[PDB]
């Protein structure tokens, strides 16, 4: 660590504080994450160093010293949460929302083809730069090992599924997609049950018809209230039919019916996708 000069505190991640730092030797500016160490984690993280893609924040180095673990990542200048807050008055232009969604699906397609999942996607770990790129951060750290938001958590996780799949990332991204469009969180729950019931109230309480096996899930209760499903035209208004169609497929209850990243990239919504440059005030 003596090899790094902490510049400022970026934030408090899931495992440790994240600092903007400068490599005292290479003069390189990076994002340093101190993890709060099993050999299992070491190997798992080591694999992530090889998982490189344009839409994945590059894991530059893994420093394991004094029984402590530090992860050194590529540095970007702003996260999606801050960008959304800054675009709250006018909203992010649709062409830019489409580009971001398209790029993120590429990132997921890549990670998922390598059997790596994120598990905790959210505006805070989606990073953007001046060139119009957006990247996913903290990928794979879940498998390795303030109150965390439940807003983007997939229903199978909330119902107790222990062996969830890559589909949990598509769910989260669908929630983020809707939020960029409407400028309001889709499912802002403040407890697991509130999160679950907010999902039910919008998409309808799931049953054996739309989700085979759902009633036999660990945390499923026959006593769950039964709410009817709402039209997407009401859920995400400004979004065109193609967008609403894709979103619906990203939010299917049954993980096995939920669209994959690869298939989503082929959806009609991306027929006119372009790469606009955002207006970033750094
Ligand atoms: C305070 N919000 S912000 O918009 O001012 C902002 C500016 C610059 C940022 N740079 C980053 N680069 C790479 C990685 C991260 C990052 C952010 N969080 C986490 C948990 N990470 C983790 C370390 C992998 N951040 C970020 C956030």
């Amino acid at each position: 660590m003596e090899n790094f000069q902490k510049v400022e505190k970026i934030g408090e991640g899931t495992y440790g504080v994240v600092y903007k730092a400068r490599n005292k030797l290479t003069g390189e500016v990076v994002a340093l994450k101190k993890i709060r160490v099993p050999s299992t984690a070491i190997r798992e993280i080591s694999l992530l160093k090889e998982l490189n893609h344009p839409n994945i924040v590059k894991l530059l180095d893994v420093i394991h010293t004094e029984n402590k673990l530090y992860l050194v990542f590529e540095f970007l200048h702003q996260d999606l949460k801050k960008f959304m807050d800054a675009s709250a008055l006018t909203g992010i232009p649709l062409p830019l929302i489409k580009s971001y969604l398209f790029q993120l699906l590429q990132g997921l397609a890549f990670c998922h083809s390598h059997r790596v999942l994120h598990r905790d996607l959210k505006p805070q770990n989606l990073l953007i730069n001046t060139e119009g790129a957006i990247k996913l951060a903290d990928f794979g750290l879940a498998r390795a090992f303030e109150v965390v938001t439940l807003w983007y958590r997939a229903p199978e996780i909330l119902l107790g599924c222990k062996y969830y799949s890559t589909a949990v990332d598509i769910w989260s991204l669908g929630c983020i997609f809707a939020e960029m469009v409407t400028r309001r969180a889709l499912f802002p729950g403040d407890s697991e049950i509130d999160q679950l019931f907010r999902i039910f109230r919008t998409l309808g309480t799931p049953d054996e018809v739309v989700w085979p096996g759902v009633t036999s899930m660990p945390d499923y209760k026959p006593s769950f209230p039964k709410w009817a499903r709402q039209d997407f035209s009401k859920v995400v208004p400004p979004l065109d039919e193609d967008g609403r169609s894709l979103l619906s497929q990203m939010l299917h209850y049954d993980p096995n019916k939920r669209i994959s990243a690869k298939a989503a990239l082929a959806h009609p919504f991306f027929q006119d996708v372009t790469k606009p440059v955002p207006h970033l005030r750094l």
